[PDB]
């Protein structure tokens, strides 16, 4: 495995991004890096970071989905 610090540096040299990202930096697995940012947001060291919402267009009606996951969060340093 990889060092914290890497994603810890990357998410403060590349700033807010993507685990995916990140992951790919040191070409970790992704659901490894997830595993700490979990860790660490639960200590309080990184935040989490929410992108771009969605959006559709619709005459006369009305229709919402089930949930759905939600947008591709990204995390970064407090």
């Amino acid at each position: 495995m990889a060092s914290l610090i890497q994603v810890r540096d990357l998410l403060a040299l590349r700033g807010r991004m993507e685990a995916a990202q990140i992951s790919q930096t040191l070409n970790t697995p992704q659901p490894m890096i997830n595993a700490m940012l979990q860790q660490l947001e639960s200590m309080g060291k990184a935040v989490r970071i929410q992108e771009e919402p969605d959006g559709c267009l619709s005459g006369s009606c009305k229709s919402c989905p089930e949930g759905k996951a939600c947008l591709r969060e990204w995390w970064a340093l407090r």
